[PDB]
Formats: C-alpha cells, sequence, structure tokens
C-alpha cells in the first residue's frame, strides 16, 4: 500500500522533504552522494529571512511561510539547538544574501515592512551600540539601522541531521550513501534512480532535492531547469571573547555568531574574486580580508585568527526565483532547487509532501513551478 | 576607591573581573594575548561537580561553582554560553558507587541502560555501551568559556569602567613585603591596591624571579572539532573511548585522556595530528552516522595541574596585597571564584568554600 518516495540530496531541503514525506506515511529512501548536511547546506549565513525580498510580494509571502514553518517544525523535536533568533541588525547599503546591495532609504523600507507585517524597528546610528557596545564607533555611519528583533538564522547541516534521524527512529526512512546517475523512465513516468553503478533503486515518486547539482543528477532523463551559479566564500574565525548576540550587516560585511564564540564572515563584493574552483585556505586572500573587515567592525576582534574557510556554490534558478514543483511530461518526479534555501526549507518539505502524498500544490508555490521555464503552448 | 589589577583573561581572571568591578573597584584586566585565548578556548567545559570525587567538601565547592554560572546568566540579555541538553556517562571507580555517592549528595543524576539511551539518543551504537550501566545528568551541560569571558569583559567595561590593557606582565612590583601593582615586559608600570594572577598554567611564568611560586603539574591536552556534521546529537557523551559533544551548528568536540598521554606539549595542533585522526575514528564508533564528516580545527592547551586538590586558589602568605588562582576544574568553578576572590578583595572576607585551596597551605 505505502508510497514508496526517493529523495535525492539530504541538505536542508532534501531532509525537510523526506521528513515530512515519512512523517506522513510514505515509505522514503532518502539518496546522498556525500552525506547529510555537507553540500551547499553548510556554507551558509542561513538568516532565516523574507525581508530581503521586497520587490516580490509573492516571493515575500513564500519566504515568511518558510519563516514560520521553521519556528512550527521545533514543537516536534527535544531540545532542538539549531534556529538562534537574537536579533539581526541591517545597515543601509548592506548586501543582500538573495543577491545586490540594497541602497534603499531605511525608513522608506521599514513603511513597506510594517505594510506588509514583518516584525522590525528603526534604530538610530547613534543608538546602535546600546545593543551591541563592541561595534566601532567610526563603523556604523549616519544612517538609521534597521533591527529585525525576532528573526536569526539556522544551522543547516545540524538541522538536516536531525530531520534525518527522526525520519529514521520514527518513520522507518532509510538512508542510501549513493550518487544518483540519471532516472528510470517508461511510458512517460519516472518510475525509480539509477545510481552510478548501475543499480536501480524503484520508486512510485523521485523527489530531486540535490541543490547546484540538479540538472546533473538527472542527466538526459528529465528536463533541466536552467541555473545561474554563483560561489560564496566563508570564513569562520576561532572562539572569540568578544559579547556580540545579534547578527550584523553592515556595508562592509556580513557577520554572525556561529557557536561557541566562533563568527561567521561573508561578503558579496568579496565573493567576486573567488574562483569556483579556488583552494579553501585558511590564508586565502578573502578570507584574510573578512577577518579584517571583521576586526574594523568589532575591535575587540583583535588577535583572533581564522580557523576555517568554506567554499560552496549556490543553487539559482535562472530568474533568481525558487523553482519548486514537477516539469513538463515527467510523471511522478519533482524538482526543488531555489536559492534562499535555508529560509524555505521546511516549508517546501510540506509544500511537496502534500504534492506528492495528496496531489496538492500549495498556493504560494504558485509563481514558482518549474514549468514556467518551459513551453506554454504545445509545440 | 580601591584599585585592583586581574592578570588574565580567561573564564577565571574575567570572572574575578567582573565581579570586582560590579563591587566598586577600579579593575584592569591584562591579558598579553586575547579574551579567553588560552586553556578556556580548550576545554570540554562540563559544569560539573561529579568528576573524579574525593570529599563532600569538594563536592560542595564544586556545585557551588555549577549554581553559580545558572546565577549569572540573569545579568545578561540572551547569554548564549551555557547548553544544558544532558550528560551521559558511561565506563566499560565503580559507576553505581560514583551514583549512589551522588545522589547522596544530592546531584540531579539517573542510573538507566543501554536501551534507555537508545530513546534518548538513537544514534549512539548500541555496541558502544555494552551492559554497562549508563549515568544521564538531565540537567547537566557545558560552557562556552571564550563566549563567557567576553561578554563579561564587555559588560564589566560598558557597566562599571572596567579597562583591559594587552600586555604582557614579566613581574610584582614590590614595596616593603606588598605588591603594589605589576611591571610589563616592556618596564611600564601599573599601579594598584591589589593584584590578582589568573593566568592559568602560565602562572608561575607571569610573576618571574622575584615572586612567590605555587607548585604545578602540568599535562597537555589535545581536542579535534568536527566540521559541522549531520547528526542530530542533543546529549554531550563521555564514553570509554571518546568524550564528544556537541560544539555549535552541528560541529563536534572530541578528546579522550588516554589519548592526550601521547600528544607531546609542542606537537603542532595539526589537522591530520595523528591522535586528532584517532578521535574521529572513536567517534565515528560510538555514531556511525558521523560518517564522511572530517576534522576542522585541532586546539592543545597544557593544565597546570592534574586534580582539584593542587588547587591554590587565595592569597599568598609572604606578600601583602596579591591572589592566586590555579585550578583543574576552572570552567566549573569560574564564576564562583569571581565572587569569592572579589569578596575577600573587597571586604576582607575569605569565603570558607575556599578553604582546601588556600595557597598558604604549601608554606608550612
Ligand atoms: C554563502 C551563502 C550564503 C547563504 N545565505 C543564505 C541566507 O542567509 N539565507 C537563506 O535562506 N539562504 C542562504 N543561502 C542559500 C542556502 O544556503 C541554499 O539555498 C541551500 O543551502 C540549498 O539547499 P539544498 O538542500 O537545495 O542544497 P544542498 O545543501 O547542496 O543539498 C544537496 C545535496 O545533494 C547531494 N547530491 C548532489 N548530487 C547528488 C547525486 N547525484 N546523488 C545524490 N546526492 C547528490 C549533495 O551531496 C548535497 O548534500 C546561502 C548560500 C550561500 C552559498
Ligand atoms: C582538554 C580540557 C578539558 C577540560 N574540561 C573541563 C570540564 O569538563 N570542566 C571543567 O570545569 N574544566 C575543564 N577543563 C579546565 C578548564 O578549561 C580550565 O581550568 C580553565 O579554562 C582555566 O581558566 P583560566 O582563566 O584559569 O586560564 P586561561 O583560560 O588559560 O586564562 C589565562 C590567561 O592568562 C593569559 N596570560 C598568560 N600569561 C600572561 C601574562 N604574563 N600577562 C598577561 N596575561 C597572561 C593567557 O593569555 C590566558 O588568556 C578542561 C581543560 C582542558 C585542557
Amino acid at each position: 500500500q505505502d508510497l514508496k518516495a526517493i529523495v535525492v540530496g539530504a541538505g536542508v531541503i532534501g531532509s525537510s522533504v523526506a521528513y515530512r514525506l515519512a512523517q506522513g506515511g510514505a515509505q522514503v529512501t532518502l539518496v546522498e552522494a556525500d552525506r547529510v548536511g555537507g553540500g551547499t547546506s553548510c556554507v551558509s549565513y542561513a538568516w532565516v529571512n523574507a525581508c530581503e525580498k521586497l520587490t516580490s510580494h509573492s516571493y515575500y509571502k513564500l519566504n515568511y511561510a518558510g519563516r514560520q514553518a521553521h519556528e512550527a517544525i521545533l514543537d516536534e523535536f527535544e531540545s532542538p539547538a539549531w534556529y538562534h533568533r537574537p536579533g539581526v541588525l541591517q545597515w543601509q547599503h548592506a548586501e543582500a544574501e538573495a543577491g545586490g546591495r540594497d541602497d534603499n532609504d531605511p525608513l522608506d523600507k521599514y513603511r513597506q515592512l510594517v505594510e506588509w507585517g514583518y516584525p522590525a524597528e528603526l534604530i538610530d546610528a547613534r543608538d546602535v551600540r546600546e545593543l551591541e557596545p563592541q561595534i566601532n564607533a567610526d563603523a556604523i555611519g549616519n544612517a538609521p539601522v534597521i533591527h529585525y528583533p525576532q528573526d536569526g538564522w539556522l544551522d543547516p547541516t545540524l538541522y538536516a541531521g536531525s530531520l534525518t534521524e527522526a525520519a529514521m527512529v520514527r518513520h522507518g526512512l532509510t538512508l542510501v550513501r549513493g550518487k544518483v546517475a540519471g532516472l528510470v523512465v517508461e511510458s512517460g513516468r519516472c518510475t525509480g534512480v539509477r545510481l552510478d553503478d548501475g543499480s536501480v533503486l524503484g520508486a512510485d515518486a523521485v523527489i530531486n532535492c540535490s541543490g547546484r547539482w540538479s540538472n546533473e543528477t538527472v542527466g538526459e532523463g528529465a528536463p533541466h531547469v536552467p541555473l545561474a551559479p554563483t560561489v560564496g566564500l566563508i570564513a569562520y574565525t576561532a572562539p572569540a571573547g568578544i559579547g556580540l548576540r545579534r547578527a550584523l550587516r553592515t556595508p562592509l560585511v556580513n557577520m554572525r555568531p556561529d557557536g561557541a564564540g566562533r563568527l561567521l564572515l561573508r561578503s558579496n563584493e568579496l565573493d567576486q574574486l573567488v574562483g569556483n574552483h579556488d583552494a579553501p585556505a585558511l590564508d586565502h586572500p578573502q578570507a584574510l580580508e573578512l577577518l579584517r573587515r571583521a576586526e574594523a567592525t568589532v575591535p575587540a576582534l583583535a588577535s583572533v585568527g581564522i580557523e576555517a574557510v568554506r567554499i560552496a556554490i549556490r543553487p539559482i534558478p535562472q530568474d533568481s526565483y525558487s523553482a519548486v514543483g514537477p516539469v513538463p511530461n515527467l510523471g511522478n518526479y519533482w524538482v526543488a532547487v531555489t536559492h534562499s534555501g535555508v529560509t524555505l526549507g521546511a516549508f517546501i518539505g510540506e509544500a511537496l509532501a502534500d504534492e506528492v502524498l495528496n496531489g496538492r500544490p500549495r498556493p504560494e508555490l504558485d509563481d514558482f513551478r518549474p514549468a514556467r521555464f518551459f513551453e506554454q503552448e504545445p509545440a
């Protein structure tokens, strides 16, 4: 009786899809070529947010539903330690994780945030140090800073590991360490996956959650979602003897606590100087510059060094927006590939579980289906 | 107003400086490297009163340290440095004897078995436990001592005017048998009414040739830190093969007393250090879901003394206005030592809980 579902990829998205499918009664096989949470989800600022999406109201609403889903799922776990919400401070001219530099006036931006219901407040530049006194007074500038007091970041690898553990223990999910090389397709319907050893894993549904590898996973077996990948480098300090509670997104650097005093540092500007295949050396020129910018922002960081550097590729559909759903003329197959995948992961899990188990697409995804990239009329 | 110099900005010095500044002293905190950058940065940091049980007096001191770490949280906004998901502990002296002693003294501990662990942490390999009894400390956890030290130092500066000096103390300034300040390695002098040496394993090196020394028996410790791991583990584990616990965003901290015996004092903390690689293997044997997770960091530190009974926390007899703090369970005791030594310096009231740690006991 039970529907057999294969989820390819165990990142923040695939772990969510697999967990909700298994909870929904499906017999789930999660196929992961590397390790649970070891892909781009391991190299992310991971701000769970809708406030970076003020141009598309429907994309804002999708990201807001993702944010709400991350709060709701915590109730299903014991002592979940993966969603830290101490607040986020965002400057005018800050770079966005979703892309670009935001030069809009903070008061105009705040009016829109209020109208769209996002929890936020403004802080005068001269009052920022009341919240975080170790910020350099010379680094703050003169414009108001947006404070998202209930916002924070995910630990996507810990999240993915916890959901996979629960899916296995509570709902009989199986984890397969293997690399999908293509799909098995019979009469226009996908009937399973083929691994790179030629072995076949049969299923009633296949959900491709392989991130920036989305098209390489299916090869010639499925239509491709056009992608526009970019590289990201993140530097992680040794544990730092500073008091910083909140995430900081200044015109110079994006930085935040990442556990036990460690700091995560990144910059869109510096990403442009990183090659796709650069070695993540601890003395990488952009990692060293990230540390310099962090110390200029918080001078109390003196003598704290870089302990880790990670590099990954962003899954980004060609038009910037999520692609979650079926593709033309291939039954029993779904794909999920998107930027802001941390924000959206939990919601994508419940949305695709509803589609696979009950044939019920969520209305929030209406503007974000893969079909928009293909022919709209019969050829 | 009393002028106090605290040397060393680890978990102990930051606590002493914080409570002294809170108490009205003008505090100068002198740190040669960085706040929280010493042994406090390389610690399992279990806040506990159950390791290496000896006397009820030693338990009461460690328990007061544990309670002080909970109480201090109320003085800070959203403190993120004390994680209490529970601790699980099993061996291959006797664990029942230890469990019974802890229950009799009132410590929150429970005796469970491998089937109970399967419910709490299902990704632990049952083979790693066997039929051994398991002690669960359900309200216990660990500190982030570097984040703690940085937060207390920030608060002391903002709220109470503490000054932080990046400098290396080379000796004490003494006038007619009384300490009147410190001398830095550039020859400059910082004067004060009281000096509290909280330089950890560097305690004797800090004061140099013209000041008293306390006994030390140093040993080396290595800790390996994994990249973020896709496992669900909530609790800290203390097992026969490895002590391992979450350390942030999925990272795991790994260490072992047995493997520490094979580490040299000046070993480079290489990511492929032979004992770091063996720690990773033992961690995967304990939690097989750790497959393909690698080592991301390795840190090495020196412990000044191997057991709590070697500790020297209090005034030093042959020199006035001078205190020292050398501990074994420095994370557990840090907050309490802060309030205890602040009380001595400000009010001349030595806490009786520190009586067994008096440095004067080493001088006849
Ligand atoms: C620097 C940076 C900062 C970011 N900041 C944010 C932020 O603040 N907020 C936000 O919401 N998003 C942010 N993101 C985006 C977010 O991190 C990603 O969108 C998200 O992690 C993608 O998740 P995923 O599960 O789709 O991909 P992944 O985590 O990469 O998971 C895909 C998995 O598929 C596996 N796989 C691949 N090919 C195969 C195969 N053939 N067979 C089997 N398994 C396979 C891989 O091993 C991998 O584990 C950021 C991204 C970057 C790079
Ligand atoms: C592997 C390991 C595991 C541990 N696990 C636990 C545990 O589970 N529970 C527990 O309670 N404890 C534990 N401990 C013990 C605990 O970590 C230490 O006792 C504690 O961190 C010591 O703090 P401290 O402030 O005294 O020393 P430190 O943190 O070393 O601080 C001393 C400071 O003095 C500075 N300094 C040195 N010389 C000078 C100078 N001349 N001038 C100025 N500054 C100077 C140094 O730079 C340093 O920052 C563990 C220790 C180790 C090594």
